[PDB]
């Protein structure tokens, strides 16, 4: 499962963690939950 990381924050987001949902499948409107950017903002762990 592919983990992606905050550029700004350093969150983690593990799809196992948020119900196996992968990031790319995730709305254009989430953003991180901690510092709240957009899906740009992540990298590819
Ligand atoms: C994460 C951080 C800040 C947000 C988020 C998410 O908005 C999610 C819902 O967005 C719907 C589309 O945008 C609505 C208005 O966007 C401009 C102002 O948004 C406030 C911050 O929203
Ligand atoms: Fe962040
Ligand atoms: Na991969
Ligand atoms: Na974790
Ligand atoms: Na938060
Ligand atoms: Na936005
Ligand atoms: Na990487």
């Amino acid at each position: 499962m592919q983990k992606y990381v905050c550029n700004v924050c350093g969150y983690e987001y593990d799809p196992a963690e948020h119900d196996n949902v992968p990031f790319d499948q995730l709305p254009d409107d989430w953003c991180c939950p901690v510092c709240g950017v957009s899906k740009d903002q992540f990298s590819p762990a």
